[PDB]
RNA sequence: GGAAAUUAGGUGCGCUUGGCGUUUUAGAGCUAGAAAUAGCAAGUUAAAAUAAGGCUAGUCCGUUAUCAACUUGAAAAAGUG
DNA sequence: CAATCGCAGCCAAGCGCACCTAATTTCC
DNA sequence: TGCGATTG
């Protein structure tokens, strides 16, 4: 006996298959244990493993992170309290009392129940005089009054708690005088660089256009229609722009032939500005200096709307701002509704389930659902033109704690806490000896390089200190070492050199890293001109020669520039011909650059006794990101540099790190000429070796020294990279090989056959950004869920007009249009939008073989670049089109296509077949071989699609799971006969170890051998006999007359071992939704005594397994002890408990005399067979899956296949007339989806309805009864119940919700591959 | 089948932050009526919680991965037809 | 009991490293 | 899709 397995992983599946020699799944009978009748069983080897998908960590990591800053944001108001402790038990020694109990009820409170001052007279009194808390924050700022200790708190604990963003670097001093001013002093710097086209001002108020409540950029339309003859995108339009905190380009304003990007904001905007001033002269720097002055009055315009002269907390005043027009519009709508329509008063004012005013304060609609509800009252009614203003600028009735307050910067809440710390201070010493310990809770944040101040037992921290003793927000700098901290984050995390594994990466920014980088392609760049015979490569002198010339002295080099300033003149070479780089070279000395800028020191640089101390620097502005702990680093060497280019340095931030080390690139030395890795890349004779032939050439001693330097399954295989769903189904797939190779004796197979398979939010953004670039109205023109249809994402993104013709696009015919392939189907296999294009008909492109043809290019490439730049297009997408220029697809091109449809090239396929090679293949030859006694093939999915396709071997995914172990069935047939056919195509399949068109044809027709008619892609016809053979050995490899019955004798199985994998449960505790409280004691307690019949709570817990319980429990007044046998199901927040002690814990439930031993760990998907082969799964405890697979004849796959592909060669009228034939299998379908519903599904409602849509609709074409037939399939599917339609009926699910019916059948457990049962009758317990 | 560089697009893991929401309480509802109710007034804010909690007591940890049964084992895992 | 209807925490910012695919140049 | 609530 010999044997192949057959693999096919996917996300939710494995499927497996043995198979003989002669492709047959053989059977085997399984010893049974347990305590029932049966003690052996039949089972086919074939079936597949089903299971939910695996998760990434991610969800995880976002609720750790939440955790955290929770913890967190109280202590920031304990690090308060503890300041306001001793002084504020003089004032009221039960204030914070008060406040930790807010939530109780009055019943549970300890104290009064008034938090703030103990008493409704001064309580009311108080919300009387502070409507909100920010009318308190102004007040306490402005005024000089004594102030109640008590407020002083609530005030500054407000701003402390919400405290605002830290997206803004620096001090914030907010001052709104001068827009006025500002914006006169930009016109006037304006006017007198341009005398001849000056600007008129003339009472154009700036101040109200630039403040106003509008975005960025319909404020930029508002100044610039006040301005007559100027252009929104001309040059004073960019600076009014640039003021606003957009990023306008000066690239047309100054006729340059480079983007000239601005924006104020991005730390690069120094350099940048200096960039373009460079180009047009510094007599524009005033420009751009009176358009940064007015970006500061005009910065925080979106969150400050009061003129800050008149107030120190212009933030507070701006929401009393909007709590004064609340009331004034609130008290307008009254009363107008009182007398224009007094019947819908009640519905507004009182109906909290309406989106009406009670709605929006009471009830759950939002500010946007209440504005949706309200428009068509307000505009129904006369007047309310300012109300319907408002409305649409969302600015009406508005509230103060809004989804849009995440903008407001933690500088503004700083300025009101110091000001009130000022005002009060002043009464209060303890505030003045504790003012810069406050602000330091609110301002302090923990950095991202430092991580979790952990103290041991956090697996995810990092972080070290210097000295031992508890970090505060105001010793961290001397309790924690931030340098230490900053290094190991990133010393954890970056690359060791693979040639060198002790030794670091460099920084990718490195100069001797990019030295290696440029000279190693140098160094294969070859030059012949009119006298040499043949081409020669660049010596050594003529590497440096053109490192120093081109290469210190320009960013890139060009080809056009060495043949032009080095060979011509400096060379003496009229012409000459360059081989080795196009248009200019990929490496260059960035980084030399970079520093010539900042220190201006060229001699420095290019002195090599400084090697050290540059690469040094490179590190630490790569190392770390704090330009203070930057410029901490470079003190070492401030006697080399002024102070005014160590400002420059400690700005110059690297990011990113090569593949090699410093040691192996300029380190280790050959022993014979004691040359390094770098030595022989400036100069190696008339060799010029590469990198890639140093380290490979036997005569050095750079290839010994790197060989001289050179996990369990499941860690491997999750530091593997690719989604954990496929890398759960890896795992899975190694565990059911393991069982296999043990059920067939452990004798190895002889060949094992893998094959793997195979939003809304993101194309809005990607195409609003689109025509904003690209200056179009189209969104404006004709304005989410819709860029679900193909083919309308395709409009947008080609701004409504044809990539092939230069022509618009009727978006109301985009039914009549082709989305074609820019590169054919035929060929590549991408149906992903870089692959695709929309056009008036797929003629447009040219012909069918090859790219769009050389005169579209022609017309379109221009077009094509604008949807680039504009980021519609990605590089890959436009470069497939423009493709033609290039001279299309070559010969070899289209046979490396037809070569990727077969061969398997992603890397994580790659993985599974090396674990399943190195698992398989360990013995070793007397010359320490490696034995390969299993070859590990890997197919692609094409392969055994057109297999099916070929042969009627047609597969219908809705009728059961058993399609997947089919496919891993055809997958080790179609793999073992490949290679037995062809063994020199193990080079392509197995893991280890003129022409072009030769190889397009061979390729194609590799499996023509199946057949014994082909008519080919010539139209000629060619005929094979009935056996096959190999051409050397003779064996018989397929036999067409008898070998594809064996194939339709195994996909007709009935018997086919799914397995759907029983899990337990994890994640959170239940639902999160905090619901309010109800009598009804379904409500989880949020917290250990709050009540929820008085505070609400949590409902739904999730089930984490169901244990079997055999018990008494007390019944009736009396306590009468009664024998159960119940199904509990164990949460997950009580799963920890229950573990602990078992009998404890089912005691305190209220079971007793528990039979200890006969507790039983159920687990989701636990498997019971009933009556009649009837199955069920564990839903949880209370509710029961469907256990039964349909085993649907294979006559009926096939029909049902073909009946619903009717609508979509001469054989098709054959395939046609096979449907009407056998019209009356819809009625022997119906029948098998009947008796086996009666048997095992029992939903007779749902039967019944079923049957009853199935009769309505007898006379519909077979097609559509066909297609429909398929959903029936739902009712019977294994699994959870689901809703399903039969025309226009829905079906809605028959939910079994009681286990108690699995109490007394057989507990079925499983193997991984269903072979191995243990089955448990529990009828007899009890 | 690999390596480095360049260009472009993605994925994973980890850290540090912001704004909402929701829950209970506080923000004296008034007049008439025996009451059911009716007519008005009012509404924008805050505290506290945001997995129960845990010991290791940290400004730490608490939702990923992994899991038939039986025997062994703390676990990982091994053995059993 | 069943048949039936209802419900589910969300939005945003910054930073670091490591992978992957897919084109080009030079190589093993 | 597991379960809470409502209706029949
Ligand atoms: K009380
Ligand atoms: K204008
Ligand atoms: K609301
Ligand atoms: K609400
Ligand atoms: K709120
Ligand atoms: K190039
Ligand atoms: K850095
Ligand atoms: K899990
Ligand atoms: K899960
Ligand atoms: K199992
Ligand atoms: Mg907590
Ligand atoms: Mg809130
Ligand atoms: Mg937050």
């Amino acid at each position: 006996k010999k044997y192949s397995i057959g693999l096919a992983i996917g996300t939710n599946s494995v499927g497996w298959a043995v198979i003989t020699d002669e492709y047959k799944v053989p059977s085997k009978k399984f010893k049974v244990l347990g305590n029932t009748d049966r003690h052996s069983i039949k089972k086919n080897l074939i079936g597949a493993l089903l299971f939910d998908s695996g998760e990434t960590a991610e969800a995880t990591r976002l609720k750790r992170t939440a955790r955290r800053r929770y913890t967190r944001r109280k202590n920031r108001i304990l690090y308060l309290q503890e300041i306001f402790s001793n002084e504020m038990a003089k004032v009221d020694d039960s204030f914070f009392h008060r406040l930790e109990e807010s939530f109780l009820v009055e019943e549970d409170k300890k104290h009064e129940r008034h938090p703030i001052f103990g008493n409704i007279v001064d309580e009311v009194a108080y919300h009387e005089k502070y409507p909100t808390i920010y009318h308190l924050r102004k007040k306490l700022v402005d005024s000089t009054d004594k102030a109640d200790l008590r407020l002083i708190y609530l005030a500054l604990a407000h701003m402390i708690k919400f405290r605002g963003h830290f997206l803004i670097e620096g001090d914030l001093n907010p001052d709104n005088s001068d827009v006025d001013k500002l914006f006169i002093q930009l016109v006037q710097t304006y006017n007198q660089l341009f005398e001849e086209n000056p600007i008129n001002a003339s009472g154009v108020d700036a101040k109200a256009i630039l403040s106003a409540r509008l975005s960025k950029s319909r404020r930029l339309e508002n100044l610039i229609a006040q301005l007559p003859g100027e252009k929104k995108n001309g040059l004073f339009g960019n600076l009014i722009a640039l003021s606003l905190g957009l990023t306008p380009n000066f690239k047309s304003n100054f006729d340059l032939a480079e983007d000239a990007k601005l924006q104020l904001s991005k730390d690069t905007y120094d350099d940048d500005l200096d960039n373009l001033l460079a180009q047009i002269g510094d007599q524009y720097a005033d420009l751009f200096l009176a358009a940064k002055n007015l970006s500061d009055a005009i910065l925080l315009s979106d969150i400050l709307r009061v003129n800050t002269e008149i107030t120190k907390a212009p933030l507070s005043a701006s929401m009393i701002k909007r709590y004064d027009e609340h009331h004034q519009d609130l008290t307008l709508l009254k009363a107008l509704v009182r007398q224009q329509l007094p019947e819908k008063y009640k519905e507004i004012f009182f109906d909290q389930s309406k989106n009406g005013y009670a709605g929006y304060i009471d009830g759950g609609a939002s500010q946007e659902e209440f504005y949706k509800f309200i428009k068509p009252i307000l505009e129904k009614m006369d007047g309310t033109e300012e109300l319907l203003v408002k409305l649409n600028r969302e600015d009406l009735l508005r509230k103060q704690r809004t989804f849009d307050n995440g903008s407001i910067p933690h500088q503004i809440h700083l300025g009101e806490l110091h000001a009130i710390l000022r005002r009060q201070e002043d009464f209060y010493p303890f505030l003045k000896d504790n003012r810069e310990k406050i602000e330091k809770i609110l301002t302090f944040r923990i950095p991202y390089y430092v991580g979790p101040l952990a103290r041991g037992n956090s697996r995810f921290a990092w972080m070290t200190r210097k000295s031992e003793e508890t970090i505060t927000p105001w010793n961290f700098e001397e309790v924690v070492d931030k340098g230490a901290s900053a290094q190991s984050f990133i010393e954890r995390m970056t690359n060791f050199d693979k040639n060198l594994p002790n030794e670091k990466v460099l920084p990718k920014h490195s100069l001797l890293y990019e030295y290696f980088t440029v000279y190693n392609e140098l160094t294969k760049v070859k030059y012949v001109t009119e006298g040499m015979r043949k081409p020669a490569f660049l010596s050594g002198e003529q590497k440096k020669a053109i490192v120093d010339l081109l290469f210190k002295t320009n960013r890139k080099v060009t080809v056009k520039q060495l043949k032009e300033d080095y060979f011509k003149k400096i060379e003496e070479f009229d012409s000459v011909e360059i081989s080795g780089v196009e248009d200019r070279f990929n490496a260059s000395l960035g980084t030399y650059h970079d520093l010539l800028k900042i220190i201006k020191d060229k001699d420095f640089l290019d002195n090599e006794e400084n090697e050290d101390i540059l690469e040094d620097i490179v590190l630490t502005l790569t190392l770390f990101e704090d330009r203070e702990m930057i410029e901490e680093r470079l003190k070492t060497y401030a006697h080399l540099f002024d102070d005014k280019v160590m400002k420059q340095l400690k700005r110059r931030r690297y990011t990113g790190w090569g593949r090699l080390s410093r040691k192996l690139i300029n380190g280790i030395r050959d022993k014979q000429s004691g040359k390094t890795i770098l030595d022989f890349l400036k100069s190696d004779g008339f060799a010029n070796r590469n990198f890639m032939q140093l380290i490979h050439d036997d005569s050095l001693t750079f290839k010994e020294d790197i060989q001289k330097a050179q996990d369990s399954l499941h860690e491997h295989i999750a530091n593997l990279a690719g989604s954990p769903a496929i890398k759960k189904g890896i795992l899975q797939t190694v565990k059911v090989v393991d069982e296999l190779v043990k059920v067939m004796g452990r004798h190895k197979p002889e060949n094992i056959v893998i094959e793997m398979a195979r939003n809304s939010r993101e194309r809005m953004k990607r195409i609003e950004e689109g025509i904003k670039e690209l200056g179009s109205q189209i969104l404006k023109e004709h304005p989410n869920t819709q860029l679900q249809n193909e083919k309308l994402y395709l409009y947008y993104l080609q701004n409504g007009r044809d990539m092939y013709v230069d022509q618009e696009l009727d978006i109301n015919r985009l039914s009549d249009y082709d989305v074609d392939a820019i590169v054919p189907q035929s060929f590549l296999k991408d149906d992903s939008i870089d692959n695709k294009v929309l056009t008036r008909s797929d003629k447009n492109r040219g012909k069918s073989d090859n790219v769009p043809s050389e005169e579209v290019v022609k017309k379109m490439k221009n077009y094509w670049r604008q949807l680039l730049n504009a980021k519609l297009i990605t590089q890959r997408k436009f470069d497939n089109l423009t493709k033609a220029e290039r001279g299309g697809l070559s010969e070899l091109d289209k046979a490396g296509f037809i070569k990727r449809q077969l061969v398997e090239t992603r890397q994580i396929t790659k993985h599974v077949a090396q674990i399943l090679d190195s698992r398989m293949n360990t013995k070793y030859d007397e010359n320490d071989k490696l034995i390969r006694e299993v070859k590990v093939i890997t197919l692609k999915s094409k392969l055994v699609s057109d297999f099916r396709k070929d042969f009627q071997f047609y597969k219908v995914r809705e009728i059961n799971n058993y399609h997947h172990a089919h496919d891993a069935y055809l997958n080790a047939v179609v793999g073992t006969a490949l290679i037995k056919k062809y063994p020199k195509l193990e080079s392509e399949f197995v893991y280890g170890d003129g022409k072009a068109t030769a190889k397009y044809f061979f390729y194609s027709n590799i499996m023509n051998f199946f057949k014994t008619e082909i008519t080919l892609a010539n139209g000629e016809i060619r005929k094979r006999p009935l056996i096959e053979t190999n051409g050397e050995t003779g064996e018989i490899v397929w036999d067409k007359g008898r070998d594809f019955a064996t194939v339709r004798k195994v996909l007709s199985m009935p018997q086919v071992n799914i397995v759907k994998k029983t899990e337990v449960q994890t994640g959170g505790f239940s639902k999160e939704s905090i619901l309010p409280k109800r009598n009804s004691d379904k409500l989880i307690a949020r917290k250990k005594d709050w009540d929820p019949k008085k505070y609400g709570g949590f409902v739904s817990p999730t089930v984490a397994y169901s244990v079997l319980v055999v018990a008494k429990v007390e019944k009736g007044k009396s306590k009468k002890l009664k024998s159960v046998k119940e199904l509990l199901g164990i949460t997950i927040m009580e799963r920890s408990s229950f573990e602990k002690n078992p009998i404890d814990f089912l005691e305190a439930k209220g079971y007793k005399e528990v039979k200890k031993d006969l507790i039983i760990k159920l687990p989701k998907y636990s498997l019971f067979e009933l009556e009649n082969g009837r199955k069920r799964m564990l839903a949880s405890a209370r509710e029961l899956q469907k256990g039964n697979e349909l085993a649907l004849p294979s006559k009926y796959v096939n029909f049902l296949y073909l009946a619903s592909h009717y609508e979509k060669p001469e054989d098709n009228e054959q395939k046609q007339l096979f449907v009407e034939q056998h019209k009356h299998y819809l009625d022997e379908i119906i029948e098998q989806i009947s008796e086996f519903s009666k048997r095992v599904i029992l939903a007779d409602a749902n039967l019944d309805k079923v049957l009853s849509a199935y009769n309505k609709h007898r006379d519909k074409p077979i097609r559509e009864q066909a297609e429909n037939i398929i959903h029936l399939f739902t009712l019977t599917n294994l699994g959870a119940p689901a809703a399903f339609k039969y025309f226009d009926t829905t079906i809605d699910r028959k939910e079994y919700r009681s286990t108690k019916e699995v109490l007394d059948a057989t507990l079925i457990h499983q193997s991984i591959t269903g072979l191995y049962e243990t089955r448990i009758d529990l009828s007899q317990l009890g």
